[PDB]
């Protein structure tokens, strides 16, 4: 079928169409995402928690996420693969966020990069746009005058090339305006209805990780409960010798 | 609780208490096998195919693991973490092999490392061992005279040091003896229910990676399916605006 | 005979003499082409999907391209040799341009490179052309604004100092004036018959890769069919003892 | 269809199949090759020659030849692709060998390698072998007590482990026999008809290289000679407006 | 129960809330101080004395505070630890001092990094702050105009971002004033009583190094003598037969 | 007074006289057991615990530990420190175990190293001695014929060239024994009290880390505890404001 | 006694105390200079000449200096030690200087380092003397306009944050100008009497080096001569069986 | 005059001609010494203490020496120059040894080496010499069956091929006999009178180096302390403006 490059999110954005983004960090999960029709994927630094046990995504390095990239690259052929740059990778200017996200095409065989931040990161995302890579934007909101700047953040970003950008924790009222006031899609996490996408760690999403499902997250499932069974039946039954069968 | 050690093995072997390996590649994955009461868990090479998506384990590489490793051993504090030599890592010699080890050990934080490979492997299985690194070896058999060599391993394999083995596609019958003619443990996938041990990759043990299960593997659920829905109902709860509500 | 210069095609430009190149990647296909005249030839991306078999040209690197140049260069003796400047190695600006470009005249051999961008990069045009590298350009056109921008490109590109430039996917009207408005010569792709010159991917150029030959393309020939028949014929003979004879 | 392996040579020495094998160097040949129904690639060293332009096969390097593998490999996913090791990477020792041929194949993604030598590389052969690297082998003939040593290398060759042997330059009577005499299939060029498979470098099997074609080589085709018209008629059509039309 | 973050000083700057500062260079260390509630660790330069026996700290490299940091990282859970720069790792400017600062917080696993220096070094000050690095200022007072300096010091540290300020060897009154007159809080050391908070080296604290406290610092114990005598009476029992006992 | 040498040690067993040695990491440690009279300190690897917070020995690394070395060497000017060689440092043979010491010696300015091990390692004890390399061994009892291999090490190191050997975790008549046997000293750890030296972790020795005294260890204080206190009044009179008062 | 300090040359221009400089490059010429009262030290890169034998200053690097250095260093513990900045190291800029500077400092152990140049230096000096290290500068005199250079540097320099100068070979009445006009002391070598300090190389200074006395220095010995009779005599004495004697 | 070589050590010992060889380690030394006639000069690692003020010869390293052989080299023309090997430099085997001789030739250009060592170098002595590099022995005696090992020593160092020996601290009678038995020029230093040469470290010859001159040691001198006035006597008349007057 048709494999989602970014114009598609601005028709769908035009067409009033709401799409789902999902994040992803292994060969096996995106596949999954990709044949249940998951049109973008996201390798995000969220990987540090659920893939390598950070209690921050302060730890995570380019090299801890580049292979779960081509992973999932190989793993969704239709979605529109984005990698997440990791803390202090373009904190440092142009120069180097360019050189990290050309690591994550080049190698990752990303489509798109997402790179955190607002005013302070224009000129960033201006070298990278203006290279030929697509960079989805990610903004927030950090406690009054705090509304102005998430603003500020939506516009400069907007403004230096982003294809679209992702509203994390912002006030649904503000999150509303700022997606009717920009051009580029809104993707939101905790940031009300009213976004052109929504995304969530998968992890969340199906109940893999803990059980504290926060506010902005719906469980949609408990495939992490439906592998601790497995799991325990299979221990059950190779102590039983029910397995392996015969037909094993 | 109790943190599985290789004595623990040895003992359930006397016992005659069959224990379950499962094969894990993340923190989260490793946290719900711990709390699932899994003893073992096996950072595979088989990663190459699940988690990057090689169609082999021949490229696969140490520094495609070795963080792997790291989240795993962080998400089951209470297993047995057994590292996976990649392919080339081991072969050249002892020298190599130490060095591999070592890695897995002391960066990757490891319990254990997997040696696959018979008589030809003795030296390095002997060197690591002697180095105070425990080593789980891993012998097959190749079609006669293959049930020969298949002993052969078996033997040469626990004679330098291995404190476990694993046997994969292994006539069920020779398994068995094997499985009784030695006095280390005997992990077997596709060997036969004569086997100290059994391993199974997680991803078809629980249906996450396509839907060909082979004949020694059991399907003990679709938790691959489960996120599907999973993420076929976000999707379209996203675009019929029921998701985010407002708890949300 | 005479070796094509920088220089000639400008001549060409002026005694209206319309030339052609075409792109290569080896010795033995530069060898045929020098031999047939072909003033021009381009050891192109595009080499990234032809040789490597890349879906796209964000992977192929500067080190499986200068390998290639040098083929080339030892094999076109009369031809101007034109290196392609890989994704990601002038982005950054004059300083890397430059760099980049270096290692493909000192070590590739090349004559010149081609560098891929509007007034964006003319910056680092500038930088290489006054360093005596010879440049040409290459802009194309993305949809109204966008035939305004083309024609910025084109200016600015010329303005800083290519001596050539491409027109790739570019309106045949808007090309026919660009090319009458410059002053170097224009190479066209796609861009209609009013460029001082045409290039095409050799594969396609003799049919030698797939058998979609988009619109812009006109298939030469089947030297692709005719090798597959020599190989299949080859085959056979060897299986039917008929090859060797004996005069082998 | 079914992908080609190492096993399959045997069973057709065993059958009596005469296999033919080609060289490949790119990703666009070896497409051609594959759905040509060739069985088996060699992606060799004689690349310095008609993809370098080197006179000889000394100065190639494995960098020179890694990326073509790479490429060879995407191409033919039903040929068993086989890597040549360059000239200096494997005559040190079975350490150096090893390395380089791991190399070839987690990098380049061959399944094989070839290993030139005689009894003097049987150490090579064997560790490379015992490693899991399929390796065929490449014996000649050296003007007497020449047919003798060709023997021992035969011989020494697949008691090291070659699941198969090039037979390059010699005597048709004297390969007839090793040919009987090996329980491995023997790949000849110039070896004469009593071999279980042919091998030919593609460009002299083409004519697409030079005019000299030598004795041991039967030239199926002008491959060369038809892209060189392509070419030509493509420049005089340039030349005089008639490309492209408008349907360009 | 609560880990602190710099939030918190601020609030207890407004609480009026005095907090004590205790510097740590070790995993066992810090614990101590963890479970005996100081809130803040700072794993300071002071080590090249204490911890390597530099007569200065103009040697210690941050490869001799990285791993210190590791241990205090993980010896106090509640406590914020703050990493010292060593001299000549941001003097240089902002992309020396973020790139060392970033080491520290992604290989370190600090909290915060406290950089030396005034009005010189806000620009450093500024870029980490805004790459989202908590950084904790330290201006002293060098002798009249001495006092201006320090002021403007102070206010251009926080200006630059700083959560907070360390006042070493600042007149009491000058201290007073600079610490009202400042919204972060100041952390003093012979800086007066007048600081939102206190700040010692726990070696002169506990009177641990040498016997000389000078006038800034308040011996709170004899922890080094308590040590020689452990083990001074060591050494005799083990003389004497003591010790080892049998319950030993 | 008097730099402890090797000879020393040797004269005492000659003497009768019991040396106590204890652990030590850092300049201000050392130097208060060198003003206590310690004769040996030891650099250990169990610095990876106390100093690292590893909850094994395993991940300490050389860099880890060297600069600890350079540090002790300051504080104990009589002392005869002893540099521990990290897991994986030497097992590899001689030559990585003699460059391994070499860097302990030349950069961390030890007198000699610890190397750890039975029979096994005879080969790099007697590498490094011959060298001029000071080895103190370092072998234990692993449950039988487990006391047979205790005595084979204890003998075999000897005869390597360690100037003494540690004993630890061997039972107390074995201990004995061996000590009777040896010409060399034997310092011992939970090894009984007939050794011709103690050794325990200065951590321990004090009740500096944790509360859990295991049997082999006595408590000769709580300097731990006292510095709880020390730091807690600290942080009370802080917030007091009864600290700084004006003589600070 | 007292360790000298920069400010102690301030204090001594103030009460008109005139300071000898001598040069030294190894640990027992500097201990002789430390015990004779010499108050400032400087590793001179005139060391390319008397230790090195280069005919010029421009050969030598920073690593022939740097353990030179640390010898002084810790040769003469009272001295102020100056290190030189070789040629090349600071021409290019503020970020090359400081981190040749830095090495100095940090390795080299030096107090203090020497920029040589006039104006163009400036910004070099400043962005040390910020950095915290303290920088004697060195102008010349280069025949007129050439003495409002000399002033303009000197006055450059000063104000760059040079806490003393070197004039070398400045016309004395021009240096005695410079002298009173200045703030800083200024250390003269071929510069007149007129300078708050003097500055020789010891092997001049000494008769140490050749025998031609240039007009600046003062043979105020024979050391080099003495050296010689003392080896021809030892030479004889040898010769003479009279060495070694009994004694001996 | 006559550059010394090897050969003319031996002549001399035929025409019991007894040489003296002085230690150097600078370019204006060295230059003394060669226009004092000295025949041998020995880089010697003793510059660890003169040169570096290490308290042992154990820390210097290669590149501390590398720089100062050059300086010698140039220095004295007429002489042979001896670099010696730093400790770690040769212990690991002939190899090593090798390269770093190689080193101090083709860098130092250095004319031989010395390498330390009895019986266990000679496989060392045996390479290098064999490789066409001159080696300079060094033995010594360690206290009865001592003077055995002496000679063995002795013996063995000249089987290995060393032009020449140095008993260092040994028995003059030993010595004496020694000296008789092999067919080498034994080079003594507080061996006895009874050596075919002798050498000393000329900070001692000359008494440069503290006060305290050994039992083995003339001092011919006291050129330290004619050091010291030449500073003290240029440092008063710095002090009394006398220096410098107006000649200069
Ligand atoms: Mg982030
Ligand atoms: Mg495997
Ligand atoms: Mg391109
Ligand atoms: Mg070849
Ligand atoms: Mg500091
Ligand atoms: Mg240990
Ligand atoms: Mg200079
Ligand atoms: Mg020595």
């Amino acid at each position: 079928r048709t494999k989602i490059r970014t114009h598609h999110l601005q028709r769908w954005k035009a067409d009033g169409h709401k799409w789902a983004m999902l994040t992803a960090y292994d060969y096996s999960t995106a596949r999954i995402f990709d044949e249940a029709g998951i049109p973008v994927l996201l390798v995000g630094d969220s990987a540090a928690n659920v893939v390598y046990g950070y209690d921050t995504t302060v730890p995570i390095s380019i090299d801890e996420l580049i292979p779960l990239v081509r992973g999932v690259v190989r793993g969704a052929p239709h979605a529109l693969v984005v990698a997440d740059l990791p803390f202090g990778s373009y904190e440092a200017g142009p120069t180097a966020a360019l050189a990290a996200a050309t690591r994550f095409l080049k190698d990752g065989g990303a489509h798109a990069v997402k790179l955190e931040g607002g005013e302070r990161v224009a000129e960033q995302i201006a070298c990278l746009t203006a290279a030929g890579i697509p960079v989805m934007a990610h903004i927030g909101f950090t406690p009054g005058d705090a509304a102005e700047q998430t603003i500020a953040d939506a516009i400069a970003v907007a403004e230096a090339g982003a294809f679209a950008v992702v509203m994390e924790m912002v006030p649904a009222e503000l999150a509303t305006q700022i997606t009717g006031k920009l051009t580029i899609p809104t993707v939101g996490i905790g940031a009300g209805p009213n976004c052109d996408g929504q995304v969530l760690v998968w992890q969340d999403m199906a109940g893999f990780s803990g059980a504290k499902t926060a506010r902005f997250v719906k469980r949609y499932a408990d495939v992490g409960g439906e592998l601790r069974r497995a799991a325990m039946q299979y221990a059950q039954e190779v102590a039983g010798g029910v397995f392996p069968a015969d037909e094993h």
